[PDB]
This record gives C-alpha cells, sequence and structure tokens, in this order.
C-alpha cells in the first residue's frame, strides 16, 4: 500500500492559525452543554493590526475528559483542512499552547436560523423588514452551496439542521458546529454512545449507525421542512418511540409545509428516498434551486 488517503485529523496542527490567548476577551455565552461552551469574544489584532474583531470561541469546561479534548482538536484540524467558503462558519485562529484548546471562528450576528424563523413567523409574508418566500429560497440555496462544498472536500457534517445554520450580515447563511464532521476517505460507522438527533437522521443511520454523503442529504430534506414551515419541529405530535421507527421504515414521510413551493417539496421527497442511491447530490440540488431562483425573477 504505497498510496493512501491523507487523514486530515492525523496531520499536525499548523501554527499559522496560532493566536495569543491574552488578546482574547470573552463576552456572552452563545451556546453551552455538559462539557463545553461557545462564547462571543473580541480578538485584538486578529485581522486588522490596530483594531478589534468580534469572533466566536469554542472551548471545553475544566472538567472535560480526554476524549472530548481530542475531539475538539480533531474539529480544528478538519476545519484547517477544509479551507474557506462563504456559506460555512470559517476558522479564523486557534490557541493551543499555554492552556486548553480554543477554536476561534467567525461570529454570526443574527444567531441560528431556527430561532430566527420562529421570531419572524408572525411577520412573514410570501410576497413583499419582513421575511418572504424569496428569502427562504435564498437560504435553501446557500445551505445547499455550503453542503456541496463540504461534499467536494469528501466531508460529511452529521448534524445538519436549522439550529446549526447561522445568519449574518447581508442575509448570508453559514453552516456551523463541525464537532461531528468527518472526512470519509465511502461511509462512516459511528461507534459512540451519545444522544442523537433522531428526527433528522436517515433510516440507515438510525438502524445501522451508517453515515454518508447521502445521509447528509436526508438531513437537508428535513432542514427544508423546518425552513418552509417557519421553524416547526419535525414530525409534529410524534414521540420518538417504537411507532416512530416503524413508520419511517415503512415509508411514512412528512407532508408539505403550507408555504413550500411544490418544486421544493419535490426536492424534500427525493432527499427522503428509502434508497440512498436515489437521493440527489448537493451539486444537483444547487443546480435545481438555481433554476427556481432564476425563473422566480
Ligand atoms: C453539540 C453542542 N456542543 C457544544 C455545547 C460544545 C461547545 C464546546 C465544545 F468544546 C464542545 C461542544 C456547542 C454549543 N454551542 C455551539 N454553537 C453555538 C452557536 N455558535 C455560534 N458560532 C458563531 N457565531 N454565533 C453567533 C451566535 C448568536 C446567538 N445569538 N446571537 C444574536 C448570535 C451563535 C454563534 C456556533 C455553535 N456549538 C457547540
Amino acid at each position: 500500500n504505497n498510496y493512501s488517503y491523507i487523514d486530515p485529523t492525523q496531520l499536525p496542527y499548523d501554527h499559522k492559525w496560532e493566536f495569543p490567548r491574552n488578546r482574547l476577551s470573552f463576552g456572552k455565552t452563545l451556546g453551552a452543554g455538559a462539557f463545553g461552551k461557545v462564547v462571543e469574544a473580541t480578538a485584538q489584532g486578529l485581522i486588522k493590526s490596530d483594531a478589534a474583531m468580534t469572533v466566536a470561541v469554542k472551548m471545553l469546561k475544566p472538567s472535560a475528559h480526554s476524549t472530548e479534548r481530542e475531539a475538539l482538536m480533531s474539529e480544528l484540524k478538519v476545519l484547517s483542512y477544509l479551507g474557506n467558503h462563504e456559506n460555512i462558519v470559517n476558522l479564523l485562529g486557534a490557541c493551543t499552547h499555554g492552556g486548553p484548546t480554543l477554536v476561534i471562528t467567525e461570529y454570526c450576528c443574527y444567531g441560528d436560523l431556527l430561532n430566527f424563523l420562529r421570531r419572524k413567523r408572525d411577520e412573514f409574508v410570501p410576497y413583499k423588514d419582513f421575511l418572504t418566500l424569496e428569502h427562504l429560497l435564498s437560504f435553501s440555496y446557500q445551505v445547499a452551496k455550503g453542503m456541496a462544498f463540504l461534499a467536494s472536500k469528501n466531508c460529511i457534517h452529521r448534524d445538519l439542521a436549522a439550529r446549526n445554520i447561522l445568519l449574518t450580515h447581508g442575509n448570508i447563511t453559514k453552516i456551523c458546529d463541525f464537532g461531528l464532521a468527518r472526512d470519509i476517505k465511502s461511509n462512516y460507522v459511528d461507534k459512540g454512545n451519545a444522544r442523537l438527533p433522531v428526527k433528522w437522521m436517515a433510516p440507515e443511520s438510525i438502524f445501522n449507525s451508517v453515515y454518508t454523503f447521502e445521509s447528509d442529504v436526508w438531513s437537508y430534506g428535513i432542514f427544508l421542512w423546518e425552513l418552509f414551515s417557519l421553524g416547526s419541529s419535525p414530525y409534529p405530535g410524534m414521540p420518538v418511540d417504537s411507532k416512530f421507527y416503524k413508520m419511517i421504515k415503512e415509508g411514512f414521510r412528512m407532508s408539505s409545509p403550507e408555504y413550500a413551493p411544490a418544486e421544493m417539496y419535490d426536492i424534500m421527497k427525493t432527499c427522503w428516498d428509502a434508497d440512498p442511491d436515489k437521493r440527489p447530490t448537493f451539486k444537483q440540488i444547487v443546480q435545481d434551486i438555481e433554476k427556481q431562483i432564476s425563473e422566480s425573477t
């Protein structure tokens, strides 16, 4: 075996990213969990030699175990390998010596899309600071372009959902939280023990712990249902129990949201094909949505 796939998480950390810890000033917590949090911060001298830039910083709690610390470094290495794209939350820097790992990313001033949609739900009108159908179509397109970029780098995200899409200036949407993202060299078999986002998962991920380009596409379909339902929770009135799994396996699928264009519901249904081989690729989804936007003009 003289040729092999280069595993981005095995490469050394590139100190071109290194930024002095003592030039980061922490502000409000943006998200938190059992062993970590993300905070807003000011980064003095990060980009502009004399000026401060608002960023986000991901970090573990002091009590975090070694497994969680290695997982944060692995995410930093995946982000370092991926490179830059308009529709992802980009890596800006890292702190690795003098203390625990801090990962510095772009800050998105409007927060996550799910809360944004729920806030805008009452002041939404399909046609024209109100949310409209043109905005929803734009968000669908931008998330599809970000995901096409990830797949073009042979990566899967594994937690695509409206809560992991952020909104920033100019109505630009960015995919965030690469904690579970993987380079898949043709699938990934999760051997972990964590809580899982069951209602966003492809059947083959639930039943066989298998993740692929095609299971990210399933989750994108669920994201589209969240988007055009203005932030409803998927499968309303259905607990995650034995009846849920049985229904999904037999072919049950959600109905169209009221405000989804028929051609966007069509994409949703193909993303949810029981056969992963019949689902569209993100490259095909981008081309589809592009034509819808052009015909909408
Ligand atoms: C599965 C959960 N794991 C953890 C718990 C985790 C943390 C550290 C660890 F070491 C390990 C795990 C986690 C938690 N939270 C995120 N988030 C938060 C949101 N976040 C943002 N990123 C950039 N800008 N930004 C702006 C806003 C915002 C909100 N309101 N407004 C007006 C603006 C929010 C963000 C990215 C992801 N991720 C991970």
